[PDB]
């Protein structure tokens, strides 16, 4: 049979983590998604011929115990590493996320897709070289999105799986 692939979106508040699981789950651009709640969504999608179930998990950020991140983070199998392109501190935040993630899994090989979110807005504070540069260094793959537009959207999801089933293999 196929296989369910657990991916978790994260991101500082306000990058679009809400906004980029909405489109791709529901096919439309959500303004307003409380920033405070954090849900799970099931699709089922081909990737190159194969079946699979997605499992996607939009994080909100703290936990009422830390214990339940490192929890999500030990079953998550793919990250969506979101920052806004228009937010440098958002950004600066991924080394923490690339952390993170790496010491709960204590793994160096962990499945990550960094994501450029907001790509349709103004005055850029993060270019493409910046990201580029620090998707370089961690082996992964990096991808400019708007989830306003879905420029990328798909693309991103669909490359993190990617990325899952190399791992795997
Ligand atoms: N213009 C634009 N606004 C966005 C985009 N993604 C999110 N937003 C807006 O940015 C704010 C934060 O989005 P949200 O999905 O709630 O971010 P989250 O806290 O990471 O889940 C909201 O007002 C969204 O309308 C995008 O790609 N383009
Ligand atoms: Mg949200």
């Amino acid at each position: 049979g196929m296989t369910e692939y657990k991916l978790v979106v994260v991101g500082a508040v306000g990058v679009g983590k809400s906004a980029l699981t909405i489109q791709l789950i529901q096919n439309h651009f959500v303004d307003e998604y409380d920033p405070t709640i954090e849900d799970s969504y099931r699709k089922q999608v081909v990737i190159d011929g194969e079946t699979c179930l997605l499992d996607i998990l939009d994080t909100a950020g703290q936990e009422e115990y830390s214990a339940m991140r490192d929890q999500y983070m030990r079953t998550g199998e793919g990250f969506l590493c979101v920052f806004a392109i228009n937010n440098t501190k958002s950004f600066e935040d991924i080394h923490h996320y690339r952390e993170q993630i790496k010491r709960v899994k204590d793994s160096e090989d962990v499945p990550m897709v960094l994501v450029g979110n907001k790509c349709d807005l103004p005055s850029r504070t993060v270019d493409t070289k910046q990201a580029q540069d620090l998707a370089r260094s961690y082996g992964i793959p990096f991808i400019e999105t708007s989830a306003k537009t879905r420029q990328g959207v798909d693309d991103a999801f669909y490359t993190l799986v990617r990325e899952i089933r190399k791992h795997k293999e």
